[PDB]
DNA sequence: GGTAGACTCGGAC
DNA sequence: TCCGAGTCTAC
């Protein structure tokens, strides 16, 4: 899910799970636990906390217990759903947490691609993977100014420096091939290159694009298809390691 | 210290 | 054989 999906879970999950004591934590797939290290350790120290808030930082969940944060990234195809621990699990359930109610909150991963990290609630935004995560797209912490300043600083193409986790926090490959077609920008355009005025503009079209898709595409997964804007056929490359679409004429 | 490469997966191709 | 988000490893 992206970013906009990962506040859809933060807001719908909250209310099913808030005030539930962790009764036991079972775990299928311990490689999605990165800490504590060890699984066993992770669960056990779950075992006897309520849940009592839901916060999201970029695409990362961040469920806040009594003493702990679980930080959760979903990667591509993680889902979170809460269900009854009488009935049979979903396939590809990595981890479940029972509550003392009874009900359940799985995590299913059909690519095994989702990370899991457990600190003292104090300590979790100083310890990966949240250390030194940009700020949200949509705060005023993120502005013209500071990408202008990380834009200067690199030799990087501008696909590239979006897709930077330092930059601006959990802004995808969709939203960023969206972003820069709004922008009238090409995704390979050295970053140091842009002008004040794309600077401004880019800034613009990244807020006002992610924020339409947290309240249709131009050209992202629309390779050979006719430019919505002007007809010219939508061109997909790899940039930044991506696939990464655009417009040819729009773009520049 | 900035930046690329390795690494994790399994469904689609 | 391709893909990819974000961390870890290595130049
Ligand atoms: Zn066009």
């Amino acid at each position: 899910p992206e970013l906009p999906e990962v506040e859809t879970i933060r807001r719908t999950l909250l209310p099913l799970i808030v005030g539930k004591t962790i009764e036991d934590v079972r775990i299928f797939w311990p490689n999605i636990i990165r800490h504590p290290r060890d699984s066993e350790a992770f669960a056990a120290r779950m075992i006897g906390q309520t849940v009592r808030g839901l916060e999201r930082r970029g695409k990362f969940l961040k469920f806040l217990l009594d003493r702990d944060a679980l930080i959760s990234h979903l990667r591509m195809e993680g889902r979170y759903a809460v269900a009854s621990a009488l009935e049979p699990l979903e396939p590809h359930t990595h981890v479940v947490f029972c509550f003392t109610d009874g009900s359940e909150l799985r995590y299913r991963d059909v690519r095994k691609f989702g990370t899991m990290h457990v600190y003292a609630k104090e300590e979790a935004d100083r310890r990966p993977p949240l250390a030194e995560l940009g700020p949200e797209p949509l705060s005023p912490a993120f502005s013209p100014a500071v990408l202008a300043e990380r834009a200067v600083k690199t030799k990087r193409s501008v696909k590239a420096l979006l897709l930077d986790c330092t930059v601006v926090a959990g802004f995808g490959n969709i939203y960023v091939d969206e972003s820069l077609f709004r922008a009238g920008i090409l995704p390979g355009r050295p970053a140091a290159s842009l002008s004040s005025k794309e600077i401004e503009r880019l800034h613009e079209e990244m807020v006002a694009t992610i924020g339409e898709a947290v309240m249709h595409l131009y050209v992202y997964g629309r390779q050979g298809n006719p430019c919505k804007r002007c007809g010219t056929p939508i061109e997909k490359t790899v940039v930044a390691g991506r696939g990464t679409h655009y417009c040819p004429r729009c773009q520049r």
